[PDB]
């Protein structure tokens, strides 16, 4: 059908009552109404700020919004109370609307001390709006002490958006909104906040993780819930966990390298929330976030046709500033979305068509080879879309210099299909690691995925150290190992937590598992600290690892996030040595994300 996609402001940060207007959570009320709900910030800060929950009406489809109304009241004068970071969730059983958000007096999340008594100013409280006329008029209660099983949690937020309803199981009609909490140990934690009986009584589940944040959770195809959720760690990723007894308990926490995310809230919903269990149209989802590691930005749509396992199609909805978002399923099988764009709450209106998926993941697998070689790799595809396409065609984003080229034989209904890249690089390609992308282009939607080609580079993994001078490991994981494990965010530190450590020069020396031809190191500085970061270098290498030969290089590297390239004649070793003689301000220690080695395989 005809794609669309289309956006309006429903907050200015300035306009109607506020200075900052942030944290956006959206829902269908049972009539068919769309409510948005937001913080108004007076002094432009979570809480402790005296802030309110607001909300505006569509009677329309979203066409048109109605003024902006108060939910619950902040309060500037004694007793002062802020209320903050909204979640909405509506029992579509019963009819009634809750709204979830803090009530803070005079701490925020981090500050935060243990007990439940909605007297104590310095406890962050656990507060629900309730609605039984769609949002219109609400009450409010606090729900702190039914939702504290462990005395040791001393703060507790419920994640901003929308929480569900299961439809499914022994558990079906069960109201999940997900929280964040602090435990004695200071550890941030997920935990399901859940009701059985309609939302007149809630608990907590049994809480899982270290490092999370705020979270979200959905009803998969077979009734499973699965968690996807801030990383409070900042890797870079979503991290993701799974429970079988309706949220309850969760297995282990894993990263979801699929799912890049710059520590920042995100939404997963269903696509097809009515559909019935185990069919194809119930392991649909779609998610939103900033496809990012770095900045808040590119925004983005995914969609996933296997209950999360792939997300084959994702399109762009803002390339520009893009922080939280929350979608929701509307009545006429569009899907809508409200985000913060940098100046408020906007709010955007998409349809299936618009993001132009077909359901066919497919793999292509990671290949190296030398300069002014060619090498042809098998491409995979599941088509999980049900249909046939007769001619479809693979299209790649490489080098312009590269030549690249890739074909797939057609699509059958519930069939795997092969097909195939031929990649060339010219002589005098520099040594790296080059993502290629790959577009399936199908008359029915296209799917994506990437894949990585490493050229003139040798293989880390049969790499091993074969000496340091320092390595902390008393007081976080600074092995020298850290180097060689293809990782940006794990690195080599030289030891710090005793005072006796030595400063400058350092030295990590690699056995490279056999002699090579090589010609060159690639740096990568330690990407979340300026501190440790290498300046003034040599190079040397070795036959027996007792004689070195060199320097064979020297120079003084930029303090560049980007890999960093030392160069020297070709020459044959077994081990190779980077000295590091000054770090760039001067400080003591040294620390390197990644070395890699130039030269042939
Ligand atoms: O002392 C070496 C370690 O410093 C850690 O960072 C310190 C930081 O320099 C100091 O200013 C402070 O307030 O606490 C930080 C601890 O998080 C680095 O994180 C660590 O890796 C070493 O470099
Ligand atoms: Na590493």
């Amino acid at each position: 059908g005809e794609p669309l996609y289309t956006e309006q402001d429903l907050a200015v940060n300035g306009r109607e009552g506020f200075p900052n207007y942030r944290i956006p959570a959206l829902t269908v009320t049972p009539d068919g109404d769309l409510l948005a709900s937001y913080d108004g910030r007076p002094t432009g800060i979570g809480a402790p700020g005296p802030n309110s929950i607001l909300q505006r009406r569509s009677t329309d489809g979203g066409r048109t919004w109605g003024e902006q109304q108060v939910v619950s009241a902040g309060q500037t004068t004694a007793p002062i109370k802020g209320f903050s970071d909204p979640s909405y969730l509506v029992d579509r059983e019963t009819g009634t609307i809750f709204n979830f958000h803090v009530y803070s007096q005079r701490q925020g999340f981090a500050g935060s001390r243990p007990g439940t008594d909605p007297a104590d100013p310095n406890v962050l409280h656990a507060n629900v709006a309730t609605s039984t006329d769609g949002g219109l008029t609400w009450s409010h209660r606090t729900i702190t002490a039914d939702i504290t099983p462990d005395p040791g949690w001393r703060s507790r937020f419920a994640a901003s958006g929308e929480g569900i309803q299961l439809r499914y199981g022994p558990h079906a009609g069960r109201l999940i909104q997900q929280y964040t909490i602090i435990n004695a140990a200071g550890a941030f934690q997920a935990v399901s906040v859940y009701s059985d009986d309609h939302g007149r009584t809630w608990r907590a589940g049994e809480a899982v993780g270290v490092g999370m944040d705020e979270n979200k959770t959905v009803e998969l195809s077979d009734g499973r819930v699965l968690l996807n959720s801030r990383d409070s760690a900042r890797s870079g990723y979503r991290k993701v966990a799974v429970s079988t007894d309706g949220g309850h308990s969760y297995g282990p926490v894993t990263i979801d390298r699929d799912l890049p995310d710059p520590t920042n809230n995100a939404s997963i919903i269903r696509a097809f929330p009515d559909a019935p269990a185990g069919s194809a149209r119930a392991k649909v989802l779609l998610f939103s976030n900033a496809a990012s590691q770095t900045s808040r930005s590119q925004g983005t749509i995914r969609m996933s046709c296997d209950d999360g396992q792939t997300w084959p199609v994702s399109k762009v909805f803002q390339p520009g500033s893009m922080s939280y978002s929350t979608l929701t399923a509307l009545p006429d099988g569009t899907y809508g979305l409200l985000y913060e764009p940098g100046t408020g709450i906007r709010y955007a209106n998409f349809n299936l068509a618009w993001l132009g998926g077909i359901c066919a993941p497919f793999t292509i697998p990671d290949v190296a080879l030398e300069p002014g070689q060619q090498v042809t790799v098998p491409v995979a595809v599941t088509n999980q879309s049900g249909i046939a396409v007769p001619k479809p065609s693979l299209q790649l984003d490489a080098s312009p210099d590269w030549q690249v080229q890739g074909s797939v034989e057609p699509l059958m209904p519930g069939r795997q299909a092969k097909g195939q890249v031929t990649i060339t690089v010219p002589a005098g390609t520099t040594p790296g690691r080059y993502r290629v992308g790959a577009t399936l282009r199908t008359s029915a939607g296209n799917a994506s995925t990437t894949f990585t080609v490493t050229v003139g580079l040798l293989d880390q993994a049969r790499m091993s150290i074969a000496d340091v001078d320092s390595e902390e490991t008393a007081r976080e994981d600074g092995r020298a190992s850290n180097v060689i494990d293809g990782n940006p965010s794990t690195f080599w530190h030289t030891e710090w937590s005793r005072a006796d450590a030595p400063g400058y020069p350092h030295r990590i020396s690699l056995d490279l598992g056999g002699t090579h031809t090589i010609s060159g190191l690639q740096y990568t500085r330690r990407q979340n600290s300026a501190n440790e970061q290498v300046a003034d270098y040599e190079i040397y290498t070795s036959l027996n690892g007792t004689t070195w030969d060199g320097p064979v290089a020297s120079g003084r590297f930029t303090t560049s996030l980007a890999p960093q390239r030392a160069v020297f004649p070709a020459r044959d070793a077994r081990y190779i040595r980077l000295v590091a003689l000054s770090e760039q301000t001067g400080h003591k220690y040294a620390a390197v994300a990644e070395l890699e080695v130039e030269g042939q395989r």
